């Protein structure tokens, strides 16, 4: 045992936890401290993730909090079967509080990133938006909220692929063998691309929050490329107008960073670096389609929905949960 003035733990590969835990590897770090890779020896050379936050204080104290969250996802579902992260294990180390998981695979997009953001099959992208549906439903319903969904947030219980192309010009692709996902949070909400302008807007947010998110998501495992591809808002606010249509005039008069607009309109000079790169590249939501076909349409139709401006005219994960797109799941994808 060995602290620095950063407070974190000194750990090597080799070292042992709890008479069980024997780190193997490395999986993270961040502001709190790592996210070794155990076997655990106890439940028998199975593989564990162990997020480890050492002194500090707010981190010990975040953990609690975390490790509450994580009880009452338990408590909360009996049989697994809402498709979040499981916690295996807690503990207390010499003021190291440590969280162990199952080691799932590939998050979706590290495995996008392998398949050289060649997208997701239509299939597949039902499955997994089935899936994010149904787990952040599951967590709404329990007064909580991510906030900060994306596609490095979901990881694949098995990242494993049969890799297959034949005919098409470089076919070259893998497609991975079980679509299963589970939701995980590494720990202005969101991140750039998957923020909500309501939350740009600094108006507030709530589960629609999620929603908003979970469409951006799905047109990024449908293209292989993420919908916003911007750093700033104004822009950002410009695409949604380009991709979705105009802003609802109530979400003008309620921001009070009234910097981005001009007599109702967004401020936007089409002809800059930025201005070209809006225009040769953003075009209607609809125009993104790869088919003329029905399973297609009907994502995109539930992708307008999950992508409406006002968080109050915008589809619940209920309702999604219903929506025609969700006919094709195979009866054994349905759970
Ligand atoms: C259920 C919900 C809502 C989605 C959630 C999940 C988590 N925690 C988490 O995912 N933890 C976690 C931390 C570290 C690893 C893994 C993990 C679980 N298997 C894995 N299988 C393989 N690799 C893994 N990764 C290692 C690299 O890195 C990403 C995950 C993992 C998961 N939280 C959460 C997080 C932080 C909090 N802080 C304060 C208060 C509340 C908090 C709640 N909430």
């Amino acid at each position: 045992v060995e602290d620095d003035k950063e407070g974190h733990l000194v750990c090597r590969i080799g070292d042992w936890l709890q008479e069980r835990y024997e780190i193997v590897g490395n999986l993270g770090e961040g502001t709190f401290g790592k996210v070794v890779e155990c076997l655990d020896h106890a439940r028998g050379k199975s593989q564990v993730a162990l997020k480890i936050i050492r002194n500090v204080g707010k981190y010990r104290e975040a953990a609690r909090l975390e490790i509450n969250v994580l009880k009452k996802i338990k408590e909360k579902d009996k049989e697994n079967k809402f498709l979040c992260v499981l916690m295996s294990d807690w503990f207390n180390f010499h003021g190291h509080m440590c969280i162990a998981f199952e080691l799932l695979g590939k998050n979706t997009f590290e495995f996008l990133k392998e398949n050289n953001f060649q997208p997701y099959p239509l299939p597949h992208v039902r499955h997994m938006a089935y899936q994010l549906c149904h787990a952040l439903r599951f967590l709404h319903e329990n007064q909580l909220t991510h906030t900060d969904l994306k596609p490095e947030n979901i990881l694949f219980v098995n990242s494993e692929f049969e890799t297959l192309y034949n005919e098409h010009k470089s076919c070259e692709e893998k497609s991975v063998k079980n679509t299963s996902i589970r939701v995980a949070d590494f720990g202005i909400v969101a991140t750039r691309h998957y923020r909500p302008p309501e939350v740009i807007l600094e108006l507030g947010w709530a589960q629609p929050c999620d929603v908003w998110s979970i469409g951006c998501i799905l047109f990024e495992y449908y293209r292989g490329f993420t919908l916003f591809q911007t750093h700033e808002n104004r822009e950002h606010l410009v695409m949604m107008e380009k991709i979705l249509g105009p802003i609802p005039s109530h979400m003008i008069h309620r921001t009070r960073k009234q910097k981005y607009f001009y007599k109702g309109g967004l401020v936007w000079d089409e002809n800059s670096s930025d201005g070209r790169y809006v225009k040769e590249n953003c075009k209607p939501l609809k125009s993104y389609m790869l088919q003329d076909s029905l399973e297609h349409v009907q994502l995109f139709d539930l992708m307008r929905r999950m992508l409406e401006f006002d968080p109050a005219q915008r589809i619940t994960l209920a309702e999604a949960l219903l929506h025609p797109f969700f006919a094709g799941l195979t009866p054994e994808e349905r759970s």
